């Protein structure tokens, strides 16, 4: 996340980093105790066994007794676009279940078909790059924008940083963007680099995946 | 394919070659003008937008016209567990629609939850190695094999060949196992190696899929 702030430990629950290695490369968000959900982009051209799906973080620098640590166990995806990023979502299923306390909690969603208008306030996080100068971030950061309809494709719900450069970079693509309580988005694309101030950020637009995901984990 | 022989020319036009920048790695199988189903391990760590999907091939050391080449669109993926290969199926859009010829067609498939029993009759085939001395096949290879339930999950369609060691291998992962006419499984995993004689080659079960498949290729 390029301009915005620390977030307090442990603001939003629901908030899960994707590690390959020791390190962080994309979000996710917990929407069941043995399920996430992140952009299909993130798990595309990388060893899904490897990954570790870390719950309950708040600085990845340091150790964190409140995390939780899973793998996946299977896979979802519908209709994913490599060429243009369409439908960028896919729900992993965890090898195990959550443990439901204070720092881990399952997130809301949207009813199917809700649209979002040009103007609601909306907030995004991830542990993504903090610009280019300085890299990854070390403790999680949020942003809060407005929905936008400007430059924006139908299958996509889309944000921007009014008067200033700022917006979502590397390492935040799979991150959930919360909008009046519910996850409306999951980051998937920006354009002219990050925080260009000309182009808004595209997330995934959640709510048309609803009765879909629901099928999966209900 | 471990001990099979040369298929007879555009026998079989449901037949695949997906390749990477040239490179075959992987079957498939035409299921419409516009979609093809091949196993989800085949694409997992790949770059999928330089995926070739390529029909009415033949001899892979051959310039041949007769072939169609696109590439993939969109990805379906209904809960494949990649640490296990349970649900090893993958539906991929393609960019445009297959000119249906005498080299190209589509495929047919069985009901959903048509299952097999032990002893019937089927013929594998695809373009994997030919056994451990010479490579991977030039001519597409076919295999008459014979379906079994030991040493086979419920989850999985498998066969054996008796009496000799013969089977699928490295290449073949992602051809379609046809039984009595119809694409009952892919190419999805081998055990103790290929054609050990000891273990059934294992294939994801088609017909376990057919409710799926149809409302995505609707
Ligand atoms: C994910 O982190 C996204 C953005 C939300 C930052 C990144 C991912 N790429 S990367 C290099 O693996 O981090 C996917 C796309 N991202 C971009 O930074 C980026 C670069 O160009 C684009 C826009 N493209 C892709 C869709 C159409 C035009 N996004
Ligand atoms: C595809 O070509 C399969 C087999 C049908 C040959 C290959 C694929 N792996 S690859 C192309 O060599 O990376 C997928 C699994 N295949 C195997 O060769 C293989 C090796 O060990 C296994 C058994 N595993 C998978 C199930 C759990 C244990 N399969
Ligand atoms: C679920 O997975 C946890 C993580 O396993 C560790 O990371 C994964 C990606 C693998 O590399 C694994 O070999 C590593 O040890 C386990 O530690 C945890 O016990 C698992 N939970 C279960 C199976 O109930
Ligand atoms: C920045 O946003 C803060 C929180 O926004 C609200 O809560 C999140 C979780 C979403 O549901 C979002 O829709 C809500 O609006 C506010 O507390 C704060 O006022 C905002 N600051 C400014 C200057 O707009
Ligand atoms: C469909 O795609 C065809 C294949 O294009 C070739 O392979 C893909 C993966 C890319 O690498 C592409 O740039 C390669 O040349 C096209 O040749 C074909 O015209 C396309 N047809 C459409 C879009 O209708
Ligand atoms: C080898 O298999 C040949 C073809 O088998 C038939 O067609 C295939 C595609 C499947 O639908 C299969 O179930 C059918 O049996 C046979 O014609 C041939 O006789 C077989 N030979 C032996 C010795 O098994």
């Amino acid at each position: 996340i390029v301009g915005g702030r620390r977030a307090r430990p442990h603001a939003w629950p629901f908030m899960v980093s994707l590690q390959l290695r020791g390190g962080h490369f994309c979000g996710a968000t917990l929407i069941a105790p043995n399920f996430v959900m992140s952009a299909a982009h993130c798990v595309a051209n990388v060893n899904v066994r490897a990954v570790r799906v870390v719950l309950g973080a708040h600085n990845l620098s340091r150790r964190e007794p409140t995390r939780q640590v899973f793998a996946v166990q299977r896979i979802f995806e519908n209709g994913y676009d490599p060429v243009n990023l369409l439908n960028d979502i896919v729900i992993l299923q965890l090898n195990g279940s959550a443990t439901i306390n204070a720092n881990v909690q399952v997130a809301q969603l949207p009813a199917q078909g809700r649209r979002l208008g040009n103007g609601v306030q909306c907030l995004a996080m991830g542990w993504g790059l903090l610009g280019r100068n300085r890299g990854i971030a070390s403790v999680l950061q949020e942003l809060n924008v407005t929905v936008v309809t400007s430059l924006c494709r139908r299958s996509n719900v889309c944000t921007l940083v009014r008067g200033r450069q700022a917006g979502v970079c590397f390492g935040d693509s799979g991150s959930p963007l919360v909008c009046n309580g519910l996850i409306h988005g999951i980051a998937s694309f920006v354009r002219g680099g990050c925080a260009s101030g000309l182009y808004p950020d595209a997330f995934a637009p959640v709510a048309q995946f609803v009765n879909w995901i629901d099928s999966i984990i209900q």
